[PDB]
């Protein structure tokens, strides 16, 4: 059996963003039965790493940065429009009369998860620059778990903003339109890489360069097609490491 984390709430069988065809497609080409370990936190997916009690994470790129030091190999990293990278970015709605970052000062706003980078840490080093934390900054935070909850409370009101996956940005404008339409980004991050795959410190050489190969070649194969379609991404490319030096940066700095 193969055991594949993934943290989300979204499930594999979902009509819209179902990633099930990405689980077929690991069983094809390693010819093991995939088990999904399905964790709503990013703590729960690093701590199952950790201990070495799965073989292969999505994981985000500050769980990268964390998981990387207990010894998860990076596998690869989704790229769109030849670009292995995106950001964090500031959503508000278009008729809020809220243009940027400034004037969320004293206004609701929603994170995804506290070890998010896009959902959370990416903003706590915007704030750096203006020496103020989300706390002094903001009227009130929440974690909503979800880069799509975080969007449809904007949508709703509920929040004046949210800081988001782009990558999540651009799926959910293609799903739902009617969600991103009345939405601007106010502000971005820099660049980092993409979240990337990894797998736990344990799997063995052979069984890496086995999923390494599958993911790096997964753009070739027709069943990985359909999973590059389920998950809004053109392929898969070899990490590199030093593409989540800027999260490095503002980890330092908490």
């Amino acid at each position: 059996v193969f055991r594949v984390a993934v943290s989300s709430m979204i499930s594999p069988l979902e009509t819209m963003k179902g990633y099930g065809p990405v689980l077929s497609y690991i069983e094809q080409q390693t010819g093991r039965k995939v088990e999904l370990v399905q964790r709503r936190t990013y703590r729960e997916v690093n701590e199952l790493i950790r201990e070495n009690k799965i073989d292969l994470a999505f994981i985000c790129t500050y769980s990268f940065v964390e998981a990387e030091l207990f010894g998860a190999r990076p596998v690869a990293v989704p790229q769109v429009e030849g670009n292995p990278y995106y950001q964090a970015v500031v959503i508000t709605r278009r008729d809020s009369g809220i243009n940027s970052l400034e004037e969320l000062r004293n206004k609701r706003f929603a994170f995804t998860d506290p070890m998010s980078f896009s959902g959370h840490i990416a903003l706590r080093g915007e704030l750096v620059k203006v020496d103020r934390t989300p706390e002094t900054f903001f009227a009130s935070t929440f974690y909503t778990y979800s880069h799509d909850n975080s969007l449809r409370a904007v949508y709703d009101g509920i929040v004046d903003g949210a800081t988001i996956d782009s990558l999540v940005f651009r799926s959910s404008n293609i799903l739902y339109p009617e969600i991103g339409a009345a939405l601007q980004v106010v502000h971005v991050s820099p660049l980092v890489g993409a979240p990337p795959v990894v797998v736990s410190p344990g799997l063995s050489e052979e069984d890496y360069q086995l999923i390494r190969r599958a993911f790096l070649n997964m753009h070739n194969e027709p069943l990985g097609k359909q999973a590059l379609d389920t998950l809004f991404i053109d392929r898969f490319v070899m990490v590199n490491s030093g593409h989540y030096d800027y999260i490095r940066e503002i980890a330092g700095k908490i």
